[PDB]
């Protein structure tokens, strides 16, 4: 993108998504159960909004918030989690909308009128691509808690068969390009170098050989470890993952049902009826299909499948070379497959939502033949999730800030996020006992 016309058909279309969102419920769903993973709605809406007025309107042009009142209950560092719950603090569907329409209208007046400096237009897309992390939470919110989904996603997914582009790929010794350019050493850092501050500075890594999966680990592969016992076999799990095995939880959570505590053994989604396996899919139960790959698990389920398996995760460095394969003096790509951006070559966007074969999208294919390492899925790395040396926070400075050390480091972009934003250098991390993400992951050989 970076053009006008592009900007403002994103613009646009993130726009619409979140008035998608918010204006498909029925009133009495716009007050949510309280969850530590999702927010409501209509307060995420107003928060992705006012982003835009804090770091394109007022930060560009000293322009006053619409309405200053709500400063603080806007904004993500200040308003404590629980209290984003109130009735009384935050405007209702109908005037949030209003206040979204008019700072959209503002930010295409703003865009058109306006040079289009470097400065002006990495904002313009630092302050979008986080209104569609909203619009990735509102549709994760939705799975939480048993909504049905979006009326622009396809959740029975590409039906769509499974093909024989399976194996590792080994990934040949040699020194290899991570990252992006510090903002302050790329003229092209509101264009072709553009990402997020933990992406930054690049630097330049001596890898050990290595062999991965050419595929995400699938549901039919997944299934025999938890069949044969693997949750109750604490030989495979982890200092915290024992922890986390032995935590007892509502695991009716989202189904409609009362809540029945309990100590999970197997995805939080997955239920075995008469013999058959099913997933929660929104608001339906639906068959789980075999070559689809295994999703919404947390990092400890990940880890202890790697052990059964005789296999390990990916440290983010290795999963980006072999997405990649970037080496300092070669020409650079950004996508698994080249530097343009075409959404049909990858699992994003809200549609199909993960239900993919695992072989699917071979014109996403990496050059060492990986597929699915952009979309599908966010992949769990063995990383902390860790600033760079040499990290500088971005104007926004709580981007990655809060996330450093606790979390685990996860790549390439799952089904429910939006492909302008993704990049084989993006990281998002993610605490590792969550189960309501849309987590997956690949593995690979043993050193
Ligand atoms: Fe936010
Ligand atoms: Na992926």
């Amino acid at each position: 993108m970076n053009d006008r016309e592009s900007l403002i058909q994103a613009l646009h279309h993130t726009r619409d998504r979140v008035k998608d969102l918010v204006c498909s419920l029925r009133e009495d769903q716009l007050s949510v159960p309280y969850h530590p993973g999702v927010n409501p709605p209509v307060w995420e809406m107003g928060h992705s909004t006012f982003f835009y007025e804090v770091f394109v309107l007022n930060w560009l042009d000293g322009t006053p918030s619409y309405d200053p009142s709500m400063d603080d209950l806007w904004d993500s560092f200040h308003m404590d989690h629980e209290d984003r719950w109130s009735k009384t603090l935050f405007p209702s569907r109908e005037d949030t909308l209003a206040y979204m329409d008019t700072i959209i209208q503002r930010m295409e007046d703003r865009i058109r009128n306006q040079p289009l400096t470097d400065e002006a237009l990495y904002l313009y897309r630092y302050a979008i691509y986080h209104q569609n992390m909203h619009v990735e939470s509102m549709t994760w919110c939705r799975q939480t808690v048993g909504y049905p989904a979006p009326p622009f996603a396809e959740p029975k997914g590409l039906t769509g068969v499974d093909q024989d582009a399976r194996g590792d790929a080994t990934i040949p010794a040699g020194r290899y390009l991570i990252g992006l350019p510090a903002n302050r050493d790329s003229d092209a850092y509101a264009t072709e170098d553009f990402g997020f501050d933990n992406e930054k500075p690049a630097f330049e890594v001596d890898m050990p050989e290595f062999s991965i999966s050419r595929t995400l680990v699938t549901n039919g592969e997944f299934q025999k470890f938890v069949e044969e016992g693997g949750y109750e076999r604490p030989e495979f799990w982890s200092q915290g993952g024992r922890k986390w095995l032995e935590r007892e939880i509502n695991l009716n959570f989202g189904s409609g049902e009362p809540p029945l505590m309990g100590r999970q053994t197997h995805p939080f989604h997955w239920r075995k009826r008469d013999g058959r396996w099913y997933e929660r899919v929104f608001d339906q139960w639906l068959p789980l299909e075999p070559g689809h790959p295994v999703k919404q698990i947390s990092y400890w389920e990940a880890e202890a499948f790697c052990a059964w398996a005789g296999r390990r995760l990916p440290s983010e460095y290795e999963w980006e070379v072999a997405a990649l394969a970037n080496k300092p003096g070669e020409e650079r790509r950004r996508y698994p497959w080249g530097n343009e951006m075409d959404p049909a070559k990858l699992d994003m966007d809200q549609r199909y939502m993960g239900r993919v074969p695992v072989t699917a999208f071979p014109a996403g294919e990496s050059p060492f033949g990986c597929r699915q390492m952009l979309g599908t899925v966010w992949e769990w790395t063995g990383n902390q999730f860790m600033p760079y040396d040499g990290f500088s926070v971005d104007m926004y400075p709580f981007m990655s800030t809060l996330q450093f050390a606790t979390h685990k480091t996860t790549k390439g972009g799952g089904c429910a996020a939006s492909s302008m934003l993704i990049r084989g250098t993006y990281r998002q991390a993610y605490h590792p006992d969550r189960c309501d993400v849309y987590t997956g992951f690949r593995t690979c050989a043993l050193s």
